[PDB]
């Protein structure tokens, strides 16, 4: 919200096992304080990449944690925002879905 | 090369049918005066996108367009680059395989 926002990602759903790599456009983040949130009801994990990951201050490329159930046999929707560490503030959320791989 | 460079892509093949989604993260570009220029012998085509696809002058969203032939039985390696129309400034080329499809 107000400074976080997320422009357009590569894609909005994905395996519930983690791994896939997603772009992340978005305005002005600073690469040292910057973070990928993954959020659901009793589940939180974060996109891993690093500060190289960040691209001119405006991209993130990471990969998506694995979500908390591996053996999932049908869509959980989940909350994908950035977060900034310092002050937990967080971009507007983007539905994603974790898939049975 | 200089002015114009690939930094990073969200994926190097796609179907020879073209229209694949393409995260190119680049160095600064000027949106009306950008082109993504994929060259093979006798043949270039280019990526499909608005000005609006040019994300803060580093990244660009846009559709593969078909290669030259839908016929294709074996992937083809074609070049893909970066092209500033006004002064015809080349990046350096970045493999891109299209598929059979």
């Amino acid at each position: 919200t107000a400074e976080l926002k997320i422009c357009r990602v590569n894609r909005n759903s994905g395996s519930c096992l983690g791994g896939d790599e997603i772009f992340l456009l978005c305005d002005k983040v600073q690469k040292e304080d910057i973070e990928v949130y993954f959020t659901g009801p009793g589940w939180e994990a974060r996109g891993s990449f690093s500060q190289a990951d960040v691209h001119r201050q405006v991209a993130i490329v990471f990969r998506t944690p694995p979500y908390a159930d591996p053996s999932l046999q049908a869509p959980v929707r989940v909350s994908m925002q950035l977060r900034r560490p310092s002050d937990r503030e967080l971009s507007e959320p983007m539905e994603f879905q974790y898939l049975p791989d």
